[PDB]
């Protein structure tokens, strides 16, 4: 018809996710091509009623908790709200906070039945509510190459087990500790076999990644900094330990990858925590002795206990939520 922009409100600080955010960026561009522009914005009033006019969009999609009530109020303000589609992605997996819905809203796109019971809760109607999942990257949804291949590719051992570790970011049990536990656990003296193996992503901790890439291990552990592609690490591990953000989670299950997870952002990401371990997909832990344990176990001992866990995430997968959102989106555009 006619390019349509795109607005999608993020703030660094009170929650929410901007990886999904970056997801339908990259979802509505290849879908859809120029047939829209799509734009990122960190900010309340002033701004938003700013930022409506700097890109004066056709659709709003919220990726916060804050961003409902006092976009919507300004919305209402400008008169603006019939002609703009107003949508809101939901970035917690479980266990929302009451803020993230809201009636005058016209489609609420939720990440698990859970969520959307909540929007019923909340008095939104039948119209209003969907549930694709949580949006990951398309380029994250593409069929991997083989384990070996991978594990090649990242400089890791072709046959042993291994785990995730990241170690990137906020509210985590100790990183180096952890490791070094890891280290422990999955090696056999007598033998002077490694029972597994690491691959631990850094992110952006920088001073973690070169006092562990210093390190004398045990076992084969590979150290990184930050990664473009972690579709291609989680193809080449058979676990992994992290922080409930729920973009790392909605990958691991994609990767069918069973979860330990090392903690939360307070305030943010504990409702994620139930989703993982309720639903068979994982545990908690943040201490190093108890996370080298399970991961131990997990490779020797309750290697039955993996697998299911493994099945269990693949089929909570839903790596397909992106394309489905987007298309919603676009159709829900077009009625005008």
């Amino acid at each position: 018809d006619r390019p349509k922009k795109v607005l999608i409100l993020m703030s660094d600080t009170g929650g929410g996710h901007r990886a999904s955010a970056e997801a339908i960026r990259a979802a509505f561009n290849q879908e859809f091509g120029d047939e829209y522009q799509v734009f990122i914005t960190d900010l309340i009033a002033r701004e938003i009623a700013q930022g409506l006019m700097k890109y004066q969009p056709d659709i709003i999609i919220s990726v916060h908790p804050l961003m409902q009530h006092v976009p919507l109020r300004v919305l209402r303000s400008k008169g603006l709200l019939k002609k703009i589609v107003f949508t809101t992605v939901i970035t917690d997996l479980s266990t929302c906070h009451p803020t993230w819905f809201h009636k005058l809203v016209t489609r609420c796109y939720c990440p698990s039945t859970e969520v959307a019971k909540r929007a019923q809760k909340a008095g939104l109607e039948t119209s209003q509510i969907k549930v694709y999942g949580l949006p990951v990257r398309p380029s994250f949804v593409k069929p991997v190459r083989p384990k070996v291949e991978l594990r090649r590719e990242l400089g890791m051992d072709e046959n042993l087990p291994a785990v995730l570790l990241m170690g990137g970011g906020e509210g985590m049990g100790p990183i180096e500790a952890t490791a070094r536990a890891l280290a422990d656990a999955l090696y056999d003296k007598n033998l002077g076999e490694a029972v597994g193996q690491v691959l631990i992503i850094c992110g952006r901790n920088k001073k973690l990644q070169s006092k562990l890439s210093s390190l004398d291990w045990k076992i084969p552990v590979q150290v990184k900094g930050f990664i473009t592609k972690m579709e291609e690490c989680m193809g080449a591990c058979d676990c992994i330990i992290t922080k409930a953000g729920p973009g790392t989670i909605a990958e691991a299950m994609i990767r069918g990858l069973p979860i330990i997870l090392n903690g939360y952002i307070a305030g943010q990401e504990a409702g994620n925590v139930p989703y993982v371990v309720e639903n068979g997909c994982g545990k908690f832990s943040k201490s190093p002795k108890e996370i080298s344990k399970i991961v131990a176990d997990w490779f020797g001992p309750a290697s039955k206990e993996l697998e299911i866990m493994s099945q269990n995430a693949l089929r909570l997968a839903k790596p397909e939520a992106v394309f489905k959102i987007v298309h919603d989106m676009h159709e829900l555009v077009r009625k005008k």
